[PDB]
RNA sequence: CGACGCUAGCGU
RNA sequence: ACGCUAGCGUCG
């Protein structure tokens, strides 16, 4: 590759020494740019001295991409490049991994774990760190925990040659800003986490740029909600009569939209701190009573995104789940109106117009360009399966040869994802969710449709990756016309962003490296100030069932972190079945998911630690905590003597 | 099992 | 400003 003169540009104040957030559009090949500072990074130093570079990448694809180039890059210049991730994290020498390798690829989690351990004494090891996709650093996210230990060791009394730092984005982002001097503390804000006297972007170059990647042409698609009441109708009665179901019981209490779903899961918590004998069936019908409830709130919302038939299938789906006693009674309710609700499904006069205008952007432009590539996104998994049978089912769409890319969690595993963007360049069209976000650099794309897709000014930056060539269209479609102005505030966002950008950098240096010092020390006596046990024993009880499932005085603490238990006592009350995810986190190796003996509610997993294969538990699972930070007791940490 | 980010809704 | 709920994604 020869080096584009804006690459140059952009490499200009990193390889000068000055500490810089490079600013650029996805797919200008900021990659490129990051190898030729490293570079002339290590060459900078006399024998006898040597640089040591860390490179951050948040995702595992992109981690492994760039331990790949820059291991083949420089390999020859005698350089040693070495990565570590979550797998290759466990049960080696980080200290001394490090210090025998020139050039390491990292995940910041690890990073942060080895800083919390110990292990890695202090960032001074580093002559440089370069963070890619920069704009994550803030909050709690890995890349801020990195430079909070950074910024410690500039701000405190502590002397060590503390790294350059460089930082990688297509946007910093504006965050909440209504305008140019809100906009401008935020990148402010940024500049001072990551520590950057400079904000680089092409200016003298700009015309190179722009024949590399082009701005794709958006499109807003304003459509209209279907007006027809036929389907929710039947099921506002199903809804209506397990209302009574519940109410028939605690005689207590206190629609299809995201409200309503809140509702449910406070109901639910609501009942679970319902003789103790009648209790559980009370709590299990109410259990059972909402989750279908919960459900059926459920089909109503992909109802309006997609056809009724996707709404119908998600409900014989679900109850193909309930089966293999109260369960009996509300199918029955269900499979008495399915009759009905078949023939709903099947009447053309209904079909959603929002697909019918998805369906007629889609004919238009294959058949203007047969060889489109393109890319749906959408909010919901369920929504992706959903679009897929739709395309497939549409004797129109014929010409689509649609597949799915979606997240692990029903989850898609690594593998599983690589092996549907190599076929995307087999597929003609690929449904999504937000995995495509950040980029994993995939096929590209001369359309891109975001269907109901709300988001902020950066990954709306990130998506034009997939159209850099020219002639690239983009959609927005939406019936709800909120999404249409949420959009537009992103685009305003972008316009103060940039302006800002120009701004800053016609700040002299030196006033604006005295500033992000001011800003470095006000953020650190507050993050520095920001900082009672019960030794009671309490009873654990499954939030389903409420059955015992055992007492705090047994549970242990695994590293700070996870939660076991003790005694056979513990092992008639649950069951095990493998699940498909034989994969080692951290310390432990999945095995099998757990679930309860008496009910089948989810307790949490059953893994290998060490020598020991111990179950692991979420309090979720069982006052109610959503998790065990919230949850104030002695802590017994796990002792290998028992 | 846990942590973290984004979006929407809600509350001091 | 934080907190809570859901969706979505990522990492250990
Ligand atoms: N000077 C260059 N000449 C030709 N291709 C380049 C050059 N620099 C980068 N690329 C190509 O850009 C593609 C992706 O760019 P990338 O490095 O991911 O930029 P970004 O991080 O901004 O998205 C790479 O596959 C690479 O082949
Ligand atoms: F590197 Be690109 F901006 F995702
Ligand atoms: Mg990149
Ligand atoms: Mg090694
Ligand atoms: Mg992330
Ligand atoms: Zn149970």
């Amino acid at each position: 590759f020869k080096p584009r003169n804006y690459q140059l540009e952009l490499a200009l104040p990193a390889m000068k020494g000055k500490n810089t957030i490079i600013c650029a559009p996805t797919g200008c090949g900021k990659t490129f740019v990051s190898l030729l500072i490293c570079e002339h990074h290590l060459k900078k130093f006399p024998q006898g001295q040597k640089g040591k570079v860390v490179f951050f990448a948040n995702q595992i694809p992109v981690y492994e991409q760039q331990k790949s180039v820059f291991s083949k890059y420089f390999e020859r210049h005698g350089y040693r490049v070495t990565g570590i991730s979550g797998a290759t994290a466990e049960n080696v020498p980080v200290e001394q991994i490090v210090e025998n390798n020139d050039i390491i690829i990292l995940t910041p989690q690890i990073l942060v774990n080895n800083l919390k351990k110990g292990t890695i004494p202090s960032l001074s090891i580093f002559t440089l760190m370069i963070f890619d996709e920069c704009h994550n650093t803030s909050k709690q996210h890995p890349y801020n925990m990195i430079m909070f230990n950074y910024l410690d060791q500039k701000l405190g009394g502590s002397s060590g040659p503390l790294p350059q730092v460089i930082g990688l984005t297509a946007s910093v982002g504006v965050g909440d800003a209504k305008n140019t001097d809100e906009a401008l503390d935020y990148i402010c804000k940024l500049c001072a986490s990551l520590d950057a006297s400079v904000i680089a972007t092409v200016k003298h170059n700009l015309e190179e740029l722009e024949q590399v990647v082009y701005k794709p042409q958006k499109f807003f698609r304003k459509v209209e909600s279907r007006i027809s009441d036929k389907f929710k109708y039947i099921i506002a009665q199903l809804m209506r009569d397990t209302e009574s179901l519940a109410k028939r019981i605690c005689k207590d209490l206190e629609f299809g939209t995201q409200k309503y779903e809140q509702w449910i899961v406070t109901v639910q918590k609501a009942c679970m701190v319902f003789d103790k004998d009648e209790e559980s069936r009370i709590c299990k019908a109410l259990f059972l009573y909402t989750s279908h409830l919960r459900k059926y709130n459920d089909a109503l919302i992909i109802s309006e995104h997609a056809r009724m038939k996707d709404a119908l299938d998600y409900l014989k789906d679900f109850f193909s789940n309930v089966r293999a006693e109260i369960e009996q009674d509300l199918t029955q309710r269900f499979e008495e109106k399915l009759q009905e609700l078949e023939s709903v499904s099947r009447d053309p006069s209904n079909e959603n117009p929002k697909l019918e205008d998805l369906c007629f952007i889609l004919q238009e432009e294959y058949h203007l360009n047969p060889e489109t590539i393109t890319i749906l996104f959408v909010k919901t998994r369920a929504l992706v399966d959903a679009l897929k049978n739709w395309i497939e089912g549409n004797p129109k769409l014929s010409f689509l040869k649609p597949g799915i890319l979606t997240g692990r969690g029903t989850g898609m595993t690594l593998p599983a994802q690589k092996c549907i963007l190599d076929a995307f360049k087999d597929h003609n069209i690929l449904i999504a969710t937000s995995v495509a976000d950040e980029g994993i650099d995939i096929a590209q794309c001369n359309l891109v449709i975001l269907y109901e897709y709300v988001g902020n000014v950066i990954k709306m930056i990130q998506t034009r990756g997939r159209g850099r060539a020219r002639g690239s269209k983009c959609f927005l479609l939406t019936s709800n016309a909120g999404v249409i102005e949420k959009e537009q505030i992103n685009m305003y966002k972008e316009k103060m962003m940039n302006d800002s950008i120009l701004r800053l950098q016609t700040w002299d240096e030196a006033v604006f490296r005295e500033k992000i010092l001011h800003i470095q020390t006000h953020e650190k006596f507050i993050r520095d100030s920001q900082e009672v046990p019960d030794k009671e024993n309490k009873k654990l009880l499954c939030r389903k069932c409420k059955a015992l499932a055992c007492y705090t005085a047994d549970v242990r603490v695994i590293e700070e972190c996870h939660y076991t238990v003790l005694g056979d006592a513990f092992k008639e009350c649950f069951v095990s079945r493998p699940h498909p995810k034989p994969k080692q986190f951290s310390s432990f190796e999945k095995r099998a998911k757990i679930f309860c003996a008496r009910c089948s509610h989810d307790w949490g997993i059953h893994v290998k630690y060490k020598t020991f294969e111990i179950p692991v538990i979420k309090i979720e699972s069982f006052t109610l905590y959503s998790k065990w930070k919230d949850f104030h007791f002695e802590k017994i940490p796990f002792d290998p003597a028992e």
